[PDB]
């Protein structure tokens, strides 16, 4: 092979299929190992799983490499938002039609997603899948970089020209090629779970400012299957947490919404992460390359930044096609320096997007205070 | 009488009888000869499509109620019930509908010439109050006990003392030269186009507003149920292309490429008047017994109702301060008192100056509602 990729995620195994699909060898590492499904597995969509907001440019980009098609089996499209109100300003209304194909975005079941991409991968002989591994080494000299992987008694020594990390916001190599991270944590939690209705969601998401904060109401592929989206102050998850709570968070749910999306008739589990960012420092050192949340963990945003993750996957891919076009070594490290700066804007952009997002949780009515920003109509405060 | 009060437009007469209700004997100066309108049947009340309006608060109308004012106000003043807010762009298309909850809280857009008509003949009425009009102002002086001001008719020349002198002759305040007191101005690149249209729709009390290349396009409801006003910012030097009467179907054919068939047909227009968007601050508002009131304290355009209901709310706490101050003292015009109710003010009027600045860098914003779709986080975006 001529690349590395250590970490078999979501955003390992997209980027080794962009990989193949460009014609470039791959060895994918990942610590756990994968089912080996084989006569044969059923999938269903499980309560307690978990979804994914994808974009318009993560749709694109799986359409390019002909996955969607796949994809799209168990992903639904967000055709309209309503956002409500009802506070000391009025009551007020915003409703967004959509007109162009996922300008909203679709919404993706988890394990729908890292199937299709695993079953792919199998079926693709440029990618070797190396499962049940775990880089313990990591060095680099002027022409390759080395590493050794433990897999119980045995040890596996690789090499390439170019490394990809891409082993989750603990990046073993990223450590290794000496290099920080920046932690910012917010007082917010989020809290996610799946809710089924008696009234379909149509593709419609739905989101109400109360005062237990922002409520969402994703819609799910399930048509009576909706994705909740719930952040609150730290500590205050307890009340929502538990099978002991399973009517009292549907109570909460029911008197937010009323009857727009009937009666929340089942719950499943709920789960909390609390709301942070990991920036790593620095992302090219070398020939090894920081990828996905080894390089950026952002999870308040929608998506739980994997949009920006595959974006930094279909842009580095250029950079190494584009590279190889003047000389045979894909790691070129000044190649690497090039791509991290092309991607400084957008990610910086996306990291300060989502401190305006969790700051403005703490904002009720703001349908409102966008009416009085206006100076149309004459308010007293 | 006691107080001086210069200026008879809808600040100086609502002063007037703001003061008359505290049993404050006032004397009212105005430059105009007022028309007593008696039994002329030559002039009576008309909407004119030239005439100016103005947005009232919820604590304006409440201040016109406990002056027993409002039933009579409310015959040409309309509330506002609804606003929508629509927007196409690229990613779709949106609208944002806020209703009322509480009556009046959007406020109410009543006509200047029936609010000035209502409080003139309010004011002569009232015994406490002294209407002297067809005067200006020429002179004002003070000493630590009083001011003298020197008015004059042409051929009479009036001299009149009091211990509390409440300017409120307008923008170019004479009294604010006469104390000595210039002003800072903060000057946008934009003036707004204010006129009062006619559509084939009626309102039913629902405001509009549309973004797009022009920039913000309001729509607002008028006492008439088939009467709007226009407010629309544009950029200096091309106001050109839509004011005078040879330029009436311009305009009212950007207002129907605008809106649609939303408001129906747009039949008629008025007078496009075209002020700058400015803010124009006196450096002190009180100086001895002189206090400025009114556009000659501060002319604030940007913001709904002209700063009139910052200068009512200037008022109304004025009065507690004077009454208290005759509570204990027979000097309603003590310098020391006003000083304190200037201070008390600067923290509503510094508010209102930073609303304006952000109503006026909100005019280069447009797609406003999907920024706010996009800044919750509910759906996945990029810009
Ligand atoms: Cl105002």
């Amino acid at each position: 092979q001529q690349v590395i990729i250590v970490g078999g995620g979501m955003v390992g195994l997209s980027l080794s299929l962009m990989l193949a699909k460009a014609n470039i060898a791959v060895k994918l590492l990942e610590a756990v190992k994968y089912p080996n499904y084989d006569d044969v597995a059923p999938y269903h969509s499980s309560f307690d799983a978990r979804n994914t907001a994808l974009s318009r440019r993560s749709v694109q980009i799986y359409q390019k490499l002909g996955l969607w098609d796949a994809l799209q089996q168990h992903a639904t499209p967000i055709l309209q938002v309503h956002i409500t109100e009802q506070g000391s300003f009025g009551k007020a209304r915003l409703v967004a039609e959509q007109e162009k194909v996922e300008s909203f975005g679709q919404v993706i079941e988890n394990a729908w997603l890292g199937r299709v991409l695993l079953t792919q991968v199998r079926q693709q002989p440029l990618i070797e899948l190396i499962d049940g591994v775990q880089v313990t080494a990591l060095t680099q000299d002027a022409e390759q970089v080395y590493i050794e992987a433990q897999r119980g008694d045995e040890i596996l020594k690789l090499e390439s020209k170019l490394l990809i990390a891409a082993d989750g916001r603990d990046s073993f190599c990223r450590q290794a090629i000496g290099v920080g991270v920046d932690v910012h944590d917010y007082d917010q939690v989020a809290i996610v779970t799946t809710v089924q209705t008696s009234k379909p969601h149509e593709h419609v998401g739905f989101e109400r400012f109360s005062a237990l904060g922002p409520l969402a109401l994703l819609p799910l592929p399930g048509e009576y299957r909706r994705s909740v989206v719930w952040p609150v102050k730290k500590g205050t998850e307890g009340e929502w947490l538990g099978e002991e709570n399973d009517q009292h968070f549907l109570d909460a749910l029911q008197k937010t919404y009323g009857d727009r999306a009937g009666k929340f008739e089942k719950t499943g589990k709920r789960f909390s992460y609390p709301l942070s960012q990991v920036l790593a420092h620095k992302q090219a050192v070398g020939r090894v390359i920081l990828m996905g949340n080894a390089a950026h963990t952002i999870h308040p945003v929608a998506g739980q930044g994997f949009n920006l993750c595959l974006r930094d996957a279909d842009v580095l891919l250029r950079y190494l096609v584009n590279q190889l076009s003047a000389s045979d070594d894909i790691g070129n490290p000044d190649n690497l320096l090039a791509y991290e700066q092309a991607r400084l804007s957008d990610q910086q952009r996306v990291i300060k997007f989502c401190d305006t997002v969790v700051r403005g949780f703490s904002n009720q009515n703001p349908l409102l205070k966008l009416i009085r920003n206006t100076g149309l109509i004459a308010f007293d405060v």
